[PDB]
């Protein structure tokens, strides 16, 4: 095929799989926040249902990276708009 | 160089990056989600061994992003197939 | 435009969206990894003081991908080197 043909194939090629390891990689994260804020969740249910009625300073952390996560899928997403339309390359 | 070996030698060089950032990502998700698991299992055995013979409603919950990180894997190794042969960049 | 200026144009793009993307991705995991470790250390300080005076093999383990974010971090900075510098493309 035409050079041109070949480089903008491989490139587009390569922005699809990109885009799949983007959208893995946000859903994994979104994965490990919930699982991290639950787990925060139970540590303290678990100081608070010692200490009530039938350690004080124990305090587990929650984690938000959704602005991270929402930024993967966009430009998991906008990545389209970086194609190269084959039928823009003249001839 | 010509401008086609310019384009196509930027973009080899792009992919390789891009190759070991996908490795890294797999690398760091799967340490968070053993590090995840290890320690909802610790909760989980405090649980416990509050309650055995020398708080019931706590759990602590598991994490699993195997099939992302996999895919990220997959993605790094098979961007291979996207790199431009420039000896296919006929004269 | 000319077929090599809109397939450097596309690539410099899509460079640009995959450098943000690394960013994001590497300021997730940071968070994640440090969420993950200050709540190893609240469940090791629970543990500890439920039994110093006013269970013992339970342990949480902390993760350390630091080297994974700062890879991240050095490809979306590198990548720049990989942009296609539209002034070397002769005509």
């Amino acid at each position: 095929m035409e050079n041109q043909k070949l480089i903008a194939n491989q490139f587009n090629s390569a922005i699809g799989k990109i885009q799949d390891s983007l959208s893995s990689t946000a859903s994994a994260l979104g994965k490990l926040q919930d699982v991290v804020n639950q787990n925060a969740q139970a540590l303290n249910t678990l100081v608070k249902q010692l200490l009530v009625p039938r350690i004080s300073g124990i305090n587990a952390s929650v984690v938000n990276i959704q602005k991270e996560i929402d930024r993967l899928n966009e430009v998991a997403k906008n990545l389209n708009e970086s194609l190269i339309d084959l039928q823009e390359l003249h001839h």
